[PDB]
């Protein structure tokens, strides 16, 4: 019932009573991540006892109830440091099957992955220990299996989430997954196998694909040089074809906008040349991207992170393709009939973009200015006529 009671049971208790106490605690606290700051010493003692039992070795019959219990104690930042040790993380990686050093229960694997993700997300010591242990190698191996791997959606999704956490918090793990393991091709293959040409995407496949896109965004944004080779170019073109399929794909559960957002954020980091696959008149992909941008313009709090990647992608598309530039100019800047209305007055797309040119974020200002500049075929008088001096001064002073 109480943490001190369970800790005293685990200290002085037989085989059945400790398991019954942990079972009753897990059943009654499976929906509780917060704890009162009064039983903190008892919780720390229980956590240290559980860590001592974990480093010693758990019996194969008593793991699911144990790890889950640990998960309940992983929800406490005070007890968090009691679990973050090299021996404890080695035991967790061995129970998760990701240690470099036997049958496997999928519930055990899932609970171990949940505990590892909770520790890495909450402890820099835990994320550094995971970086030192090199769990990313075996994680990438298990993910790249994919074909003969009949692992459940929970295990796959939490492997992807652990990869996301490791590549977001540890730059060394991020670079090791990109350069040494060549994780770009592995994740591209995993995304291609996750998509299969189905009309709708299931919820499990949608979650897994969004996690793959997040990991790709974490590993590909500052690791690609300006000039690439033929193999990397072909791999990025295949990834761009997959992302174009995603943009033209709808996801179930009303997650299609989130999936398109993740795919566009991933597109925003690819080499500009590799954007040639967005066109292979036939501007359906560009129309979907423009509609996505027009819908994302309604965001005000997260406006930058919402519309910067799509605006950059459309800017690079209009810069590298004359037909795409003409199409975007015809769809955004039509020939003006009545020139009495100011560019900063109105609720049209042009007026919204002009108001965004005076946003509080200089990055948003410059991105919108460059986008509207490459739409006017890089014509200074046309850009000043469509936008106005009060809005184009930021771009004019930048160059």
């Amino acid at each position: 019932m109480e943490p001190r009671a369970v800790a005293d049971a685990l200290e002085t208790g037989e085989e059945d009573v400790v398991m019954e106490a942990l079972r009753a605690y897990n059943r009654e606290n499976s929906q509780s991540f917060t704890f009162d700051d009064a039983q903190q010493e008892d919780r720390k003692r229980l956590a240290k006892l559980l860590v001592s039992v974990l480093e010693q070795g758990l019996p194969p019959s008593r793991r699911v109830i144990w790890l889950q219990s640990i998960r309940i104690l992983s929800r406490d930042r005070s007890c968090l440091d009691s679990f973050t040790s090299r021996r404890s993380l080695q035991a967790l990686a061995c129970y998760a099957g990701i240690s470099a050093s036997e049958p496997l229960n999928m519930d055990v694997v899932l609970e171990s992955l949940k505990c590892l993700c909770n520790l890495v997300l909450s402890s820099p010591v835990a994320q550094a220990l995971a970086a030192e242990a090199g769990l990313v190698v075996r994680l990438a191996e298990r993910v790249g299996l994919c074909r003969q791997s009949s692992f459940p959606h929970d295990v796959q999704f939490f492997d992807l989430r652990l990869l996301f956490l490791l590549t977001a918090l540890r730059t060394d793990v991020r670079q090791q997954l990109f350069q040494e393991l060549q994780g770009v091709r592995l994740l591209t293959r995993a995304l291609e196998l996750t998509l299969g040409h189905p009309e709708l995407l299931p919820p499990q496949e949608t979650e897994r694909a969004m996690e793959i896109l997040k990991v790709l965004f974490n590993i590909t944004f500052d690791s690609i040089k300006r000039e690439v080779d033929e193999e990397d170019a072909a791999l990025y073109r295949h990834l761009g074809t997959l992302l174009r399929h995603c943009v033209m794909l709808a996801a179930a559960g009303d997650r299609t906008e989130e999936l398109h957002g993740h795919a566009v954020n991933l597109l925003g980091n690819l080499p500009v040349k590799c954007l040639d696959v967005l066109l292979t008149v036939n501007m359906d992909v560009i129309r979907v991207l423009l509609s996505f941008m027009e819908k994302r313009l309604h965001q005000t709090h997260r406006l930058k992170e919402s519309v910067a990647p799509v605006l950059s992608v459309l800017t690079e598309c209009a810069r590298m393709h004359r037909p795409a530039r003409k199409f975007l100019k015809a769809q955004v800047l039509p020939p003006l009939r009545d020139v009495r209305t100011r560019p900063e007055v109105g609720e049209l797309l042009r007026n919204k973009l002009v108001r965004l040119m005076t946003h509080l974020d200089t990055d948003v200002k410059r991105v919108a200015a460059e986008f509207l500049f490459v739409l006017c075929s890089e014509s200074v008088p046309r850009f000043i006529k469509y936008t106005g001096y009060g809005n184009a001064a930021g771009l004019l002073a930048a160059r």
